[PDB]
C-alpha cells in the first residue's frame, strides 16, 4: 500500500554525523558536520515515509538551519524523492535564564518559597528565577496573584502567592518536587502578554527561510487572523506567494478565533504540547477532533503534532498509548502526523518514521468503517469540487487503484484530497513549487511532468506516468481527471475510467 | 420543464372520427374510419405527452388493430414526434362474447335473473351471456354455486345461484346496476381453470403485431417465467429480438413468481384492474410499491396501470383520489403511468393525457423530498453502472439541466435512468428501433443521430443536438457521457461537465 | 386486528328509511322518517368501523340535523359502541340560484357568451346566472376580468371577459360543454371576498349544534386563526370548552396561515374538494403530506377528506386509484379518513365504511416499513411526553398487544397517539365527554370506567378492562401507564410491562 | 459530576510504606511493611476514583499478595468506600527468574553479549538470565537462532545469535539500553511453546485468592473457551460461583477464538502490552475497537489496559498521546480503564488515578457526540432488557440526574449499564458480593441496602438512598425501576419518573 497520511519529521542532531561520531557520543560537538553521511541518514527517513522536514527556529542559529536545509537537498537526490521544507517560527516563547556560576539546574521541594524576576538580561539564582521573555517584554503587570508559572513542559508548578512592586518579582510557592534547568520552556496560562502580531526575530527568521527556499511556514502561537496575515504580507512582498501558512493553535485565544484563522491560513498545525499546558489537558482531544473536521471542511491541511511516539526518543518500540494516538489521529481525519524530538533529538529517528508510517498505513484501511470525516455533508461550491465529488463516488462504486489528476496549480488535487477517496491520488503537475506544495495533502503523490500540448492524449500520459512510478499494473482500474482540451478548458472538466493495459 | 415520467395511452374509438362523426354521436358506428381526421386527433395526444400507444388485442380484430397502427404512423408525421408501439395480449383470460345482431351492450338492474353460457364459439344475447375462454376451455365444472362472476374490471357482479346441466349454463342474479358489453374482461375469483401455456390466439396476435412493427409486448396474466420465455422465443424466431417484453402482473401466481418473471422480462406492467379482483384489493398498494422497487433495482421499466384518472372518462376533472394516485405512483418510483378507458373509451382523451402530464411533472419535483427509490443502496455491477452513479452524483452536487449520452444500444441511457438523476436524459442513438425502445424509460428523451466517426468531437455533437432540440440554451450546465474514442472504447468511459456556448 | 386509523362518516338520506322506502325509491320523500329502522342502519356503520359521524350543515335545516343526531344516539345503543358527533359549518359558500320557471338546469357549449349577475335574491335565466352568495354579499368589485367562475365541483368553467358596471354583471365565455344546475357549488379562485370571520348563519348553526350535544366542529374555509378563535369564544361562553375545533383548509389563505391555524385549532381537516379547485389540483398531494406531518408534530388530529371512495356512491367496489388514495393517506400519517357522499347520499353506505376500514387496517401494518411520520425527530417537551416516548420504545423493542392509559382528560392518550406506537391504545377515562373527545385520535380505544381510588390497583384494573373488552388474552404482553398513586401523582409517572394471566 | 468509566488500579510497592520509608528511598527493602501507613495511602486512591484493585500474581509470593489484600480491606474502612478485588493470573507465560543474592535488577547497554538459560528452577545472574516457563517446560529446541527475546513489555530486546548445546543457553546480543528485573514478562515472538491447559501454579494462585476473598479473576493469555471454563470449574467447586472471570486477550489464538471466549467469560481485559508484541502492534487499535463493541453487545464488561498514562510512572504530567489514548478508550465504549506500573511501580500513584479520573469524566461528556457504541442496533432479548431500553429512551428525552434500580442479583443494573444511559446508575442491592461484583460496570454506583418487604414503598426507598448518598437533591428528576410488588414480580417491570422532594 502507499501511505496516504503524510509525515512531518523534525530534523536535528539525531541524524547528523560529526567526524564519524553519532549524537550522544563523547566529543560529538567537537567534530565538524559530515554533510554527506548526514544526508545519507536523512535519505533513509525519506525512503521510510517522511514527506516534509520541519526546521524548528526555536533551536539553532541561521547558519545551522541553512546548513541543515542544504543537507536535505542532497538527501532528496540520494532517495530519488522530493520532500517539503517547513519552517517553524520561535514565536512568543518564555524560557528560564542561564544560572549564576557553572550551575545548570537546581532541585526544589513542594512548599519551598522562591522568587521569579521579570527584569530582562539577568542570570537566575536558586532563590530568584529570571525569565528570557521573547522581545525582552516586561510581563510584571500581566500576571495576577493566583496564576501559575509552569516550567519544562508543565512539570514544575510555581504558584504566585504575592507580587513585590519594588523589585517586580513574583513571590511563588513550589507546588511539587522538581528541577528548574537553564533554557527550559515556561508557560503562564490564562495571562494576556501583549506580544506583537509578528516579532522582529520571527520576521528575520521567516525572511532567512524564504531566501533559502521553503514551501511551508508553521506560525507558533497564532492568536488571530492578524498573526497569519502579517506573515502572508512578507511572503507576497518577497515573491514567495506560493508558500503555504499553517497556523499553530496552542492557546485559548487561537481556539476562540479558529474560524477566522482557518479562513486566513492554508492549514492548521494542532500544537498539542503547548495546547495541553495552556488549556485543560483533558480538553485537547475534544479540540483535536473539532479542528480536524473544520479544516477538512475548508479543503485545507491539518497536521496533528507532539508526543505521538514520545517513548521512541529513548526506546526502539512505542507504547500502546502512542500507537493508539497515531491511529486515532488518522481515523479523526488528519492529513498529516508529525514527529518532533523523536526524529530531531532521539536515539531512534529512522525507527520513529518507520513505526509512524506502519501505523498510518494500517489506519487508512479502517477509514471506510470508522473514519470521522463525512464528505456527504459538504456543499460542492465549484465545478472542480463537483468533479472531486464524482471521483469519490467512482472510488466508492468499484475498486479504483489510483486517481490521476493533471493539475497546473494543484487545485484539483486538493479538492480530490478533501473528499478522501478510497484510492491514492497521483497529481501530475508542471513545476517543482506546485509539486512540493502538495506534499502534506492527504493521499497526494505529486509527480513533475512536461505540460501537455493541444495534441497530447492526457489519458495515455496519465496511464504511462502511473506505470513508470510503479503505482499500477495490467488490469488495474484508474480514474483520470483533466481539463480537456488544453487551451480551451478553463478547469478540470473530464473524468475517464480506464483499465491499465 | 420536461416530463420525466412516461405516459402509455390506450387507443380506441374515443380519438377516432368516422364519416365526420365523433365517438358518442348518433350513426357513428354506421360510418367508416376517417384516417386523416383520426391521425390529427392522435397527434394532439403525442404533443400532450403520450410517449407510447397501447393496442389492446382483447378488443376488435386484426384488421381494426392494423388500421389503428397505420393511423398512429400518420399521427407521428403530423406531430413530427415518434412514439412507442405496445401490443397488449389477451392471455389466459375470459372475455364476454359478441352479441347476436351486433348489439354492443345491454344494461341490467339489481335482482335480474339471467344466464351465463359455457359453450364456446357462440354469441351472447341479453338474457344469456356467452364467454370466450382462452384455449376454448369448458369451465362449467370449475364454477360452483355461490361463486361470483365479475364483468368489466368488477363493475358488474353476477352471483351463481344454480347450474342448469341441460344447457351447461350458470343461473345468476345481477348483484348491482350496470352494463355488460362485448369483449369485456370476466373474473371468477377463487376458481382454478387450466388455461394453456400459450393460447393459439395469442400466438396469432403476437405474430400479426410483429409483422406490423411494434416495440413492446405487454403479456397479460403472466403466471411464470415460461409465459415470458414463450413470447421471447417468437420474437427471436421472427428476427424481432429488439422487442421488449413487459410481464403484466395481475394474479397471485404472477406475484408468487415475481422474481423469476422480472429476470425473464424487460419490465413489469402493474395491471391493477385484474390484480385487485384476483388478490385482495387492499394488498394492491403493497404489491405496487414492492414491484416498483424491485424492477428499478433490476434496471428495468415499470408501468403503473388502470383507473389512474378513471373519472375523466365521463367528466372534465379528475377526483382528488385520482390525482393522489398518479402523484403517489410517481413518488413510489414508476417509470410510466398508463391511461386505459380515459384515452380509449372516454369523452376527454386529450384532457386526460394533459392532466396526467401536469400531475407527473409536479410530482417529479418532489422526488428529492419524498421519493421512495434509494439508488445509494445499489451494487454498481459494471463500469457503465459506475459511470451512471457518477452522473447521478454530479446532478446531486450542482444544477445540471440535461445529461447527454451517446448510446449505440441504449444500455448507458437505461443505467442513467435507473439512478433517477435530477435532470432530463438526452439519449443520442443511431437507429430507430433503439430510439423507440427507450421511450418508456424514466427521464429519457431519445433522439436519432448519425453514428460519430473517429474524427468527430462527440461533446460538440452532444451540445449541438441538445440546443437544436430546444432542451438547453447558452449558460446551462450539462453532463455528457460517451465511449471515447469511437473505434477503441469498449463502453461509456468518459464524463464531461460542459457550459453550453 | 383493531383499526387504528379513525373513520369520519357523513350522514344523510342514504341510511334513512321513510315509510318502508330506501333513498332513491319513488315516493321516498312522501313518507315520514322511520327513526328505529334508520338507527339500525346507522348501527351497522358503527359496527363496520365508523368512529365519528359528520353532520353537514351545508344541507338540511335544524329540524333535520337535530332528528339525525337523535337517530345516532339510538344507533350507539344498538351497536353497543359510542361515536363522536362532528358538526361541519356551511361557511362562505357561493351557489347557483333557482331558475325562472320549472327549469332545473340548462346545457351550454364552449364559446357561448353569457352573464353572471351579482345582485342577490333574484332567479337565474339561461343567459343570466344569478348567485346565492353567503350573507347576500355583493362580490362585483372583488372579481377582475380574466378570473374564472367554476360551477359544480369545477366541472363548468366561465371565463370573465368583461364587467358591465351598469347591471353589475360579469360577461363570461363558457370554456367547456357542461350543465349549470340550480343550487350547485361555485368557486372563483384567486379572489378575496370580504366574508366575515364568523357569519351570523354559522354562529346560529354552531349554537344549535352545541345545544344538541356535539364533540367536534369542522370550520369550513378557515383563512386565519381569527376564524378559529371566533368559534372557540362561543364554545367557552356556552360551557362547551370540551368541544374540539378542526380548521378546514380549503384555499390558499388557509395554506399560507397554516402554522397559526394549527396553533389555534385542535386539528385540521384537509378539505381536498374545495382545495383542489381553489389551488392547482396537482399541488393537493404536496399540501396533504406537509399538513399531516405538521399536525402530528403539534400532537393534534388530522382528517383526510373528500373523494376517497367516490366511485362507491354508485358501484359496490372502489377503483384502484381510490384504494391507493386511502392506503397512502394512512402511510402519510393521517389520524382519520373520511366519507362524504359515499356514506351520506350513495347506494352503498355500509359497503363504503367496510371497504375503508379494510384498507385502513391493511395500511396500518405497513407503517413500520413505509410510514412517513418520524417520532425520533420530536422534542419531548413535558414529562408526560417523555413517558409517551418510552411507551413507543417498549412497543419497538418487543411485541406489545396493547398500551393502556388511565387518563382523566385524555392528555396521556393524545401524547401516546402522537408517537404512533406499534400497538392499540386503550384509554380508560372517567367521563363521557373525554371518552367521545378521543374518538378521532389515531389508535385510541376510549373506554369509560369508574375513577380509581387511593386503594385500587390500577394495573389490575387495566388488565381486567382489557380482558373484558376482548382486546387481549392469556400470555399477551401489555404496557400500562398511570399517575401513581391517585391523590399524590400530578401526571402520568409510571410504566408497567405486564403479561395477561 | 460522577465518573461513569471505572478505574482498575494495580497495587504494588509504590503505595507501600516500609519502616516510615517511601518506595525509592535508601534502605526501603530492608524494612518491613507499615500496614496502617500503607492503608492510608491506598484509601487516597479509593477516594480519587479507583473502583477495583488488581493483585498481579506474576509478582511476589502468596504471603505478599495476602498481606496486600488485608491492607486494602483496612483501606476501605479508612475511606468508608468498598472496592472490587481482582486477581490477575500468571497463565501460559515466561517470566525472568529471581536473581542470585536478591539483586532485583541489572542495567545493560546495546551490544553487550549475555546468555539466557532454559534450565528450570534456577536463579539468574547478570550474565545468565534464567526463565520461569509456565509448566516448567524446556524451550531450548523451540527457539531458533535469529529469534528476538523481549523483556518487560518489549522494553529490552535480546537477539539470539548462537545456541550453546553444552548448557542449553541462548547466546544473545543486547539490542538497546535497558533493565532486566526479576519476575518480568518475556515474549519470544513467532515461537510455539506447548504450555499446559492450566498450570499447577495457576491452580494454586486461584485457590489462594478465592480463600482470601476476591470478586474478579483476570485470566492471562486466554487461548480458548476451555481456559475460562477450567477456572470457572474451580470457582463453582469451592462455592465461589459469584466470582466473575475476565479473559485477558493478548495473543493471536485469543483473538481467533474471541467469540467463544466472550460467551464463556463475564468480560474481557484488552491486555495491550502482550497483545502488541504477540500480534502486529499496528493491529492493536483495530482489535481494541472491535472487542469493546462485541463485549458491550453481549452485555458484559470490557477493561482497556496497559501504558494508558505510562509517562506518569516517572513524571507528574502525562503526554498528549496518553491523554488521547484514555479519552479514545472511553469514546470507543470501554467500561473501565486500567493503571499498571503507574499505580504499582511509579512516583505518582495518586496523581495517576486523579489524572485518569479527570480524563474519563471529560470524555463521558462527549459520548453523545462521538461515542462509537450504538444501542439502537441491539435486539432487546428479554423483558428486563426492554425496560433497560426504555430507561435509555427516558434519559435521551429529558435531563435525568440518576437512574435507580432495586436489583437482587445486579441483572437489571448490568442491562441498564449495557445501554449507556445519559445518567449515573444507582444499583441498590441486598448483599455485599452482588455490590462488589457491579464495581466495574460502566456508570454503576452499587450500594448495599435492606431487602424491601411487601409493605415498603420502593420508590421512596430509592429516593431516600439517592439523597443520603448525595447523588441528587430537591428538584432533580430521577428514573426508578423495580420489580413491583415484592413477592409477586418475576423481574423488573416498573419505571417511574420522580422529582426529588
Ligand atoms: O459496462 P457494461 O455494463 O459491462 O456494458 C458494456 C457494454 O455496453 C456497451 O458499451 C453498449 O453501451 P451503449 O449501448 O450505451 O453504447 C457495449 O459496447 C459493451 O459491451
Ligand atoms: O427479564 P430477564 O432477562 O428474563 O430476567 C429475569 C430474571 O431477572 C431477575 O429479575 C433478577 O433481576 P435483578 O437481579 O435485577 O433483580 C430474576 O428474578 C428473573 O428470573
Ligand atoms: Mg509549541
Ligand atoms: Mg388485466
Ligand atoms: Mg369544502
Ligand atoms: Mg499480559
Amino acid at each position: 500500500m502507499n501511505k496516504r497520511v503524510k509525515i512531518v519529521a523534525t530534523l536535528g542532531p539525531a541524524v547528523e554525523i560529526r567526524g564519524g561520531k553519532k549524537f550522544g557520543e563523547d566529543g560529538y560537538w567537537g567534530e565538524k558536520l559530515d554533510v554527506e553521511a548526514s544526508a545519507k541518514n536523512i535519505a533513509k527517513l525519506i525512503e521510510a515515509g517522511a514527506n516534509t522536514f520541519r526546521f524548528n527556529f526555536s533551536h539553532g542559529d541561521h547558519q545551522e538551519q541553512g546548513e541543515r536545509m542544504a543537507t536535505v537537498k542532497l538527501a532528496e537526490k540520494i532517495a530519488g524523492k522530493k520532500v517539503g521544507f517547513l519552517l517553524d517560527t520561535k514565536g512568543p516563547e518564555i524560557r528560564t535564564e542561564l544560572f549564576e556560576g557553572e550551575a545548570k539546574e537546581y532541585s526544589y521541594k513542594t512548599g519551598e518559597k522562591i522568587r521569579v524576576a521579570t527584569k530582562q538580561g539577568i542570570k537566575s539564582t536558586r532563590e530568584v528565577i529570571a525569565l528570557n521573555v521573547a522581545g525582552a517584554l516586561d510581563i510584571y503587570d500581566d500576571v495576577e496573584v493566583g496564576r501559575q508559572v509552569l516550567v519544562d513542559d508543565g512539570k514544575l508548578g510555581l504558584r504566585v502567592v504575592a507580587k513585590d512592586d519594588a523589585t517586580r518579582e513574583f513571590e511563588v510557592e513550589v507546588e511539587n518536587d522538581g528541577i528548574i534547568a537553564k533554557q527550559k520552556g515556561v508557560n503562564i496560562p490564562n495571562t494576556k502578554i501583549p506580544f506583537p502580531a509578528l516579532a522582529e526575530r520571527d520576521n528575520d527568521d521567516i525572511r532567512f527561510g524564504l531566501e533559502q527556499g521553503i514551501n511551508f511556514i508553521a506560525i507558533s502561537f497564532v492568536r488571530t487572523a492578524k498573526d497569519v496575515n502579517e506573515v502572508r504580507a512578507i511572503c507576497e512582498e518577497t515573491g514567495n506567494g506560493h508558500v503555504q501558512l499553517f497556523a499553530k493553535i496552542e492557546n485559548q485565544q487561537g481556539i476562540d478565533n479558529l474560524d477566522e484563522i482557518i479562513e486566513a491560513a492554508d492549514g492548521i498545525m494542532i500544537a498539542r504540547g503547548d495546547m495541553g499546558i495552556e488549556v485543560p489537558f483533558e480538553m485537547v482531544p475534544v479540540y483535536q477532533k473539532m479542528i480536524i473536521k473544520k479544516v477538512n471542511a475548508a479543503g485545507k491541511v491539518v497536521i496533528t503534532a507532539t508526543n505521538m511516539l514520545e517513548t521512541m526518543t529513548e526506546k526502539p518500540r512505542a507504547t500502546r498509548s502512542e500507537v493508539s494516538d497515531v491511529f486515532n489521529a488518522v481515523i479523526d481525519g488528519t492529513d498529516a502526523t508529525m514527529l518532533s524530538g523523536e526524529s530531531a533529538n532521539g536515539k531512534y529517528p529512522l525507527e520513529s518514521v518507520t513505526t509512524m508510517a506502519t501505523i498510518d498505513k494500517n489506519a487508512q484501511a479502517l477509514l471506510n468503517e470508522y473514519g470521522r470525516l463525512d464528505s456527504d455533508s459538504f456543499e460542492r461550491n465549484s465545478k472542480t469540487e463537483v468533479m472531486a465529488s464524482a471521483v469519490k463516488d467512482a472510488t466508492s462504486s468499484m475498486d479504483i487503484k489510483l486517481v490521476v489528476t493533471l493539475t497546473k496549480t494543484g487545485h484539483t488535487a486538493r479538492l480530490i484530497s478533501k473528499y478522501r477517496p478510497n484510492a491514492d491520488i497521483l497529481a501530475l503537475t508542471f513545476d517543482e513549487l506546485t509539486e512540493r506544495g502538495l506534499m502534506l495533502n492527504w493521499g497526494v503523490i505529486p509527480m513533475l511532468t512536461d505540460a501537455p500540448s493541444s495534441t497530447d492524449d492526457m489519458f495515455e500520459i496519465a496511464e504511462r506516468k502511473a506505470v513508470e512510478a510503479g503505482l499500477v499494473e495490467s488490469g488495474d482500474d484508474i480514474v483520470i481527471v483533466a481539463g480537456v482540451p488544453v487551451g480551451e478548458a478553463v478547469r478540470t472538466n473530464t473524468m475517464r475510467i480506464r483499465t491499465v493495459r
